[PDB]
């Protein structure tokens, strides 16, 4: 048929075409045919120059407003004259011109996602819109570089285009908590326009780090003498993620024995490992337990420690005498040599702390004999007399090898008849 | 020195050593030396017998708790005779017997391990107690067959075993939540003895699972004129983690335009995508959107799913008649095949349903041309004199070829001069 282009948002009065030349009308009779264009829309865009009978733009026309997303915009205008009554058809075909740019609804995207998000999870993006068709419309969209996100651009039906962000590899809010990339979007014009989004994602946390000690185990050794309140380690566990999740406490082992509960304590902030009570080289020389440091998650992870506390002899014990037999009272004519008592002593200290030496003193009449190991017998050593001394209290000292040495003092009640 | 052997939980009167021979003490003298045991604990556990002089067990000796965990138990004795009073000792070794079976302080332990734990991590235990030593004491422990973890038992600074289980491989409560396992000590006695205990493991629920929809993706073809409240369809998805990590909620996509949600409801615990308002084929004739379920978890895992929905042409739409010009009077004298009236058709409908045919009935002196599609002018087909008739009503109906046909009527009124 007869067509004209004619350019979308063209200015008031852009000539169409010689409609009455086209539909061959004489010159002469535009003025009586009253040629008019029909329909109040038309009317309102398109008019007819009546001296010499071009079609002219009236109010200019938005292709996009017109036609939307269609391929092709072409505009049936109907004529009407008068004398004789006739209609006569012409279509207009209005050109799309490139005055859209790309231009994303919301130009700040924000996302959040989970730090154990699976690889190969995908997530919508708005797509950006340019009103244009053809090649004028959307032709590519770009995402910034970046490590973990790519693009997966999926083409529609119709030819529109799809932005999703696919996560490629796994994330980790530990090493990086937020990425800021740049989404654009380009048209096909000449030249092209563009458009672009700031995407500012970032990640939430899981529990995924348990709390991880400075050391793997400790080992501690303490003076058995070491007074109660004394710290003997402090414990130190860090725990990088977020919130309650990376709340740090401190524990023994559900499994600890009452015997380690007993004598040591552990501040649940702190992790400072205290003694609660009295040591002792003699009985128990070292303890080994498991401390757990556990975080607030849920569910709670758990690290434990192995803490062996080797306990150090302190020269703490005195000897002790005891005194097995006691003849308690002798004859004065019992010969030199005669065994008045049997005597045991006996030192729990290791080492020089716990060898024990024995002393009397020496004007006495008396002697000590000694035929096994730290065993002494307490004999006569010179005549005796009862007119002279009718009873004699002696006195038994024994020492430790230890600095100071330690002393017991013992005396034997002997009577003489 | 003098040692003597007697096992452990030996009955009373059971017979050690002849100390008085070993001390080479005279028989005849045995009622005068007054021979004794020192010490109130060793007077507890042995005696002398005074008629033979053989060293005797008085109460039974219990090892464990005279020398706990040392190697050798070895117990030096004392001994005592008057006239004249001389000390003598000797030793006794007490021998181990295997009187302890391994026994867990626990025989049901209960771990609660997160599902995200991460292989490598271990895990104390409780090691069974054997209160005997050397060879009689645990020597070994043994984990049931699973395919998770496996045991780790360390060997302490004296000998002693711990047990320790390694998780070796990743856990999955969505493939098995509880393992049930046996842990077993054995001590080395003849006959072995050993004892067990039941392992119950529960895996904590860890929300690594997004949910899941049926179809990748849906595609729905609806009428027009379905009525409001319809369903289109309904969408599944399961989440198969536990408590609210397994709760789906459906939603539009955040992004979802408004012309979307103006149309279409989704409701968000059944998934049921209903119909909210009219379609209509002639302005829009498919929509496509993304909807999404998100799980209760923290933080929530999200799924999308691309739906599309064409709409269905129904003959909705009656031929619209529009009178562009219209003579209104005629002279009595105009010729025939003058044009009295133009007329336009359209009609929305595609196919059959919007093609247009005019009729008008065959009686009148009046004729439908037609030079364009879908245009028709009314032109006198007849003569016409005024005083016969003085006006006409001239009724024009357009029908559509839809089943059942869709018509509009419209009358033209003409005077006649
Ligand atoms: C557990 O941590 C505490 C605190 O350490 C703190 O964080 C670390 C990472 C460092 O930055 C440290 O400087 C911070 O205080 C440890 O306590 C500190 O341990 C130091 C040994 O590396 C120790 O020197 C320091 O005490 C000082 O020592 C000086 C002599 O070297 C003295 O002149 C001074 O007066 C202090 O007595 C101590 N500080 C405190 C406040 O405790 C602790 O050792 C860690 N535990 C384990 C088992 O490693
Ligand atoms: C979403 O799920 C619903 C419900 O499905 C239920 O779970 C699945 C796993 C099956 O066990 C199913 O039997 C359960 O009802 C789906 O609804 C059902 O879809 C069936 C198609 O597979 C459909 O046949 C059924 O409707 C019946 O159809 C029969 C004729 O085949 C009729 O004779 C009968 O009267 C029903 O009209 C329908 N049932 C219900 C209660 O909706 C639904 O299709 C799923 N959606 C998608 C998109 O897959
Ligand atoms: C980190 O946690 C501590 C301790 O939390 C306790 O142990 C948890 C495992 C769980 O059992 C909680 O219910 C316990 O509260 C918090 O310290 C507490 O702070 C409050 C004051 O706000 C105080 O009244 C409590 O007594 C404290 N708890 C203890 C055991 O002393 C601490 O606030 C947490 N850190 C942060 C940054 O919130
Ligand atoms: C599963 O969840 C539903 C819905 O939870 C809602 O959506 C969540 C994502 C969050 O926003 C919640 O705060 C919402 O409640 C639960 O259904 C609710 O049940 C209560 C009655 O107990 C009812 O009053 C609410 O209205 C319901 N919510 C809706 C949206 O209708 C449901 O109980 C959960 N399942 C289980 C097993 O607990
Ligand atoms: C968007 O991108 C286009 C081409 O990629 C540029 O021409 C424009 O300046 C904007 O950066
Ligand atoms: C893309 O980058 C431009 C700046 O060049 C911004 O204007 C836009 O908002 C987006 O950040
Ligand atoms: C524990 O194990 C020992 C040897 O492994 C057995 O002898 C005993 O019967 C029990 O099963
Ligand atoms: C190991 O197995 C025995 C049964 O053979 C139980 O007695 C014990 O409690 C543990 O389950
Ligand atoms: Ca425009
Ligand atoms: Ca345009
Ligand atoms: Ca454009
Ligand atoms: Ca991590
Ligand atoms: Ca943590
Ligand atoms: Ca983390
Ligand atoms: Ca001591
Ligand atoms: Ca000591
Ligand atoms: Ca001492
Ligand atoms: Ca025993
Ligand atoms: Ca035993
Ligand atoms: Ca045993
Ligand atoms: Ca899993
Ligand atoms: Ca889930
Ligand atoms: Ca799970
Ligand atoms: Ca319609
Ligand atoms: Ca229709
Ligand atoms: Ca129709």
């Amino acid at each position: 048929q007869i067509r004209y282009p004619v350019p979308e948002e063209s200015q008031e009065g852009t000539f169409v075409g010689n409609v009455a030349q086209d539909f061959l009308l004489d010159t002469e009779s535009l003025s009586a045919r009253r040629l008019q264009v029909a329909g109040e829309v038309n009317q309102r865009h398109f008019r007819v120059d009546l001296d010499s009978g071009a079609l002219l733009i009236k109010n200019p026309i938005d292709r996009e407003a017109l036609c939307g997303l269609s391929a092709s915009c072409i505009v049936p205008l109907e004529f009407v004259t008068e004398g004789p009554l006739e209609m006569y058809r012409a279509e207009v075909e209005i050109v799309d011109v490139n005055d859209h740019a790309p231009r994303f609804p919301r130009q700040q995207l924000d996302l959040e996602i989970g730090e154990a998000a699976p690889p190969g999870q995908r997530f919508p993006l708005e797509k950006a819109q340019d009103a244009d068709v053809g090649s004028n419309s959307i032709s590519s969209y770009r995402l910034s570089s970046n490590e973990h996100f790519a693009l997966d651009v999926k083409k529609r039906s119709d030819g529109s285009l799809v932005p999703e962000l696919l996560l490629e590899k796994p994330l980790d809010r530990e090493k990086q908590s937020d990425y800021r990339l740049v989404l654009t979007a380009v048209d096909g014009g000449n030249p092209p326009r563009s458009g672009t989004a700031e995407l500012r994602v970032s990640v939430l946390d899981v529990n995924d780090n348990a709390p991880a000690f400075q050391q793997s185990s400790y080992r501690i050794s303490v003076l058995e003498s070491a007074p109660a309140g004394m710290v003997l380690i402090q414990l130190n566990a860090s725990d990088p993620d977020l919130g309650p999740s990376g709340n740090v406490t401190f524990s023994f082992s559900g499994h600890t024995p009452d015997r380690v509960r007993n004598l040591f304590s552990l501040h649940p902030t702190t992790g400072k490992l205290t003694l609660q009570g009295p040591l002792d080289f003699e009985s128990e020389n070292y303890y080994e337990f498991d401390v757990r440091a556990r975080d607030g998650g849920s569910p709670a992870m758990e690290q434990h420690c192995s803490l062996r506390v080797d306990l150090l002899d302190v020269n703490d014990n005195a000897p002790h005498i005891t005194v097995t037999s006691e003849l308690g009272t002798l004859p004065e004519s019992a010969e030199p040599g005669t065994v008045v008592a049997l005597i045991s002593v006996q030192d729990p200290d290791s080492g020089s702390n716990g060898d024990v030496s024995l002393r009397i003193p020496d004007h006495l009449p008396f002697a000590l004999k000694s035929a096994f190991r730290n065993q002494f017998s307490l004999v006569t050593a010179g005549p005796l007399d009862r007119e002279a001394r009718s009873s004699y209290d002696i006195m038994v000292t024994a020492s430790d090898a230890g600095n100071p040495p330690l002393s017991t003092h013992r005396t034997i009640f002997l009577n003489i008849s």
